[PDB]
């Protein structure tokens, strides 16, 4: 019964209405508005695509609310003016939804600019802010900073009367200062040992339009100003951020107290750090721009869009996050570890098909054209709810080129050779080599065998029959096999730069693979959900029309799903992950 929500960091969280206040009477309205129910928020900046790390923030905030029958905001933190970029907003919405969560309301930090400005005047009127005209360097010097440790002291602006500050702030608003010539600073404590109390900048002059508020504003608040005040206005009961910002909790609470508003409870958890890839917008941008990957959703990347297109089930991500647990400590996870978790999840949940990447035609010389041995095969052993299907064994079929070898002295090779018969999955007898045919280039184009129907074979291989009756094979136009994008676990530390740690074989494309005809029924009945998952607390209902929900295990090959670009006419598969953890090879 124990999950991340009732133990560790989330388990130790306060109850609604039991977090400390500077002013006692403010809790009353808080409880009235919240109704004593949990209110969290997911407040991403809509200036980029979300990556795997954000899955933890999503699950933590939406999950905690859900667990307590409360609500979670989806708040676009658009505090800073930016160029229009709708794609980021919609992607964020899709990813939240993809992971199975629902915002009770969607808001923007910019929705509160009017109230934020008012509170800024309140802060000034309470003698807790001043208008400063110091340059960036003069501000650094006042903070004892090009190395730190120096003496700290106030500028002359800090002593300004309330009247002067208020007038100058209104002049900032009305465009009487150029950008940088004036800022509103919080009047905190320059003698404090904490940098977050060194008179933080609250408002800047930017003279730039805003997508939501147009040309209305010449001045904008900073994150230091907006985050706690918006949390307060939205009556957040649990403001959950990463420990990366633990130091700012002091100034977070200070600001609320200075303008006499409800003081929300900011509590910090350790973020998820994925190593073995690159997550910065600038570096991924380089990969995309220079064509190292196909785009921002390329399956080799660890953006959430990429992970979705790759075929990683959303429930696997949720389960993974829960297993790691949530505490004040960061979770530092290798790509290999994440991929192992996905692999195990897929092994528990996927239907199993016979699929041949690089097919070689096999002809059975001693079987008639009307011979048909119907092999009925469960979609997944030990999973009755997945049912079964049938595959016709005829006198013509395809096997993997890698499942035949002419080298009869290779004691490690357990498949088909001229001196060694091979078994076929769910087929009664083995097949034995008779002859082969090559083209001028020496490539094998056909193998003749006998069906040994009148000593056990070393292994049983997959096969795809040629059978017009059952429209077999299903022909796959393109199969994209993905390996590690980088050769090392720390690409950014590569001498010649991270781009030089790229793995040349990160994407291997196979053309004209062949698949058993029952793939059609697999597609039709996707997603395939085992009972254990259906009844778990991490079940995510997926869109049955999404391509990526068509996940399956290709026996002896790996785990695959349909790519975004796939169609019935031109089937395109992505390999989600290989069958097994790495070997020395
Ligand atoms: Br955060
Ligand atoms: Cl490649
Ligand atoms: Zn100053």
């Amino acid at each position: 019964k124990r999950t991340m929500f009732n133990e560790g960091f989330l388990g130790d969280l306060h109850k609604v209405g039991e977090n400390p206040q500077a002013y006692p009477e403010l809790m009353k309205e808080h409880l009235e508005v919240t109704g004593g129910k949990v209110r969290t928020r997911f407040p991403p900046e809509p200036n980029g695509y979300l990556h795997i790390g954000h899955s933890k923030a999503i699950m933590v905030n939406f999950g905690y609310a859900k667990y307590h029958n409360g609500t979670c905001y989806l708040r676009f933190d658009d505090t800073n003016p930016e160029k229009e970029a709708p794609e980021y907003f919609e992607s964020i919405k899709r990813m939240v939804s993809w992971l199975g969560f629902k915002p009770w309301k969607i808001t923007y930090s910019s929705d509160y600019f009017d109230e934020l400005y008012r509170l800024a005047e309140v802060l000034i009127k309470n003698g807790k802010a001043y208008v400063c005209h110091c340059t960036a360097e003069e501000i650094k010097r006042g903070r004892g900073i090009g190395t730190p440790g120096g003496e700290r002291y106030a500028c002359k602006h800090r002593d300004q009367s309330i009247e002067q500050n208020l007038q100058e702030f209104r002049d900032m608003r009305d465009g009487k200062y150029k950008p940088g010539e004036a800022i509103l600073r919080m009047k905190q404590d320059l003698n404090s040992p904490s940098p977050q109390m060194w008179d933080l900048i609250a408002y800047r002059v930017l003279n730039a339009p805003h997508p939501r508020t147009g040309t209305k504003w010449r001045i904008y608040p900073t994150y230091d100003f907006t985050h706690c005040l918006v949390d307060s206005m939205e009556n957040i009961t649990h403001s959950l951020c990463t420990t990366e910002f633990y130091l700012s909790r002091e100034s977070y609470e200070w600001l609320c107290d200075q303008v006499h508003v409800f003081r929300p409870a900011q509590r910090e958890y350790g973020r998820l750090n994925i190593t073995g890839t690159v997550l910065s917008k600038r570096k991924i941008a380089q990969l995309v721009d220079e064509k190292f990957v196909r785009g921002w959703d390329d399956p080799r990347l660890f953006t959430l869009e990429a992970i979705r297109r790759r075929g990683v089930p959303p429930g696997a991500i949720l389960s993974f996050i829960n297993t790691l647990g949530v505490t004040t400590s960061t979770t530092n996870i290798q790509v290999v570890r994440f991929e192992s978790a996905v692999r195990k999840y897929l092994e528990d949940t996927t239907p199993r098909l016979m699929f041949v990447l690089d097919p070689v035609e096999v002809v059975v010389d001693n079987l008639s054209d009307d011979y048909e041995e119907l092999a009925t095969i469960p979609y997944r052993p030990g999973t009755p709810e997945f049912g079964e299907r049938t595959v016709p064994f005829t006198n013509k079929f395809y096997i993997e080129r890698s499942d035949f070898s002419e080298n009869v002295d290779d004691k490690e090779f357990f498949r088909l050779t001229p001196n060694q018969p091979v078994g076929l999955i769910k087929v009664s007898h083995t097949v034995s080599f008779k002859s082969l045919e090559k083209d001028e280039a020496g490539k094998i184009i056909r193998i003749h065998v006998n069906y040994d129907n009148k000593k056990k074979p070393k292994t049983y291989i997959q096969w795809v029959p040629i059978s017009s009756k059952y429209n077999s094979p299903l022909r796959v136009t393109e199969t994209r096999v993905y390996n590690q994008l980088f050769k090392s676990e720390n690409p950014s530390s590569h001498p010649e730069g991270f781009l030089k740690d790229i793995n040349p074989e990160s994407e291997v494309v196979y053309k004209e693979s062949v698949m058993e005809h029952n793939f059609g029924d697999v597609v039709k009945n996707s997603p395939w959900v085992v009972d254990s998952v259906k009844n778990s607390e991490f079940y995510v209902e997926e869109d049955k029309d999404s391509k990526e929900v068509c996940r399956f295990q290709a026996m002896r090959v790996g785990y695959f799903t349909l790519d975004k670009e796939s169609t019935t006419s031109k089937v395109i598969l992505n390999r989600i992950v290989s069958l097994k953890d790495a070997t020395s090879k």
